[PDB]
């Protein structure tokens, strides 16, 4: 309805591929606090906060390097998902970039699945562009 969902793709972490995609769904929320500067007198858009689902699996061998060197560098892990929309003549698009994407609760042990398995993990999301206009 209002929720968001592709299929395959692939996931990033800067300027490497460190997975396929199989499928995701996301959500858009209004939260207390962006309804509080929406409301400001001195301002029609309102800030929203991405919250989601994907599955993921060719996880890359160097997924555990990559995120013990971003915890040596202090930044928490940001990535990029790359899909095929569902529904793409409703979005005038056949694909999507969700970006700035953060794992709360993916484990080293998580990625470790995704190498020969599957793994589903819930995601959170600031931003997206939609790709392969029609």
């Amino acid at each position: 309805r209002n929720v968001m969902s592709g299929t395959w793709g692939e996931l990033w972490l800067d300027g490497n591929k460190v997975a396929e995609v199989k499928k995701f769904q996301a959500k858009m929320e209004f939260t207390k606090e962006d309804i509080i500067i929406a409301g400001q007198m001195g301002t029609k858009y309102m800030g929203y906060k991405g919250k989601g689902s994907i599955t993921l699996y060719h996880v890359s061998s160097r997924m555990h390097k990559l995120i013990g060197e971003k915890i040596k560098r202090g930044s928490e892990p940001r990535f990029v998902a790359i899909s095929k929309l569902n529904d793409p003549d409703s979005y005038g698009a056949e694909r999507i970039a969700v970006k700035n994407i953060a794992f709360d609760d993916l484990t080293l042990a998580d990625w470790e699945v995704g190498v020969k398995g599957e793994i589903e993990a819930p995601f959170t999301f600031t931003e997206y562009d939609f790709l392969d206009i029609i």
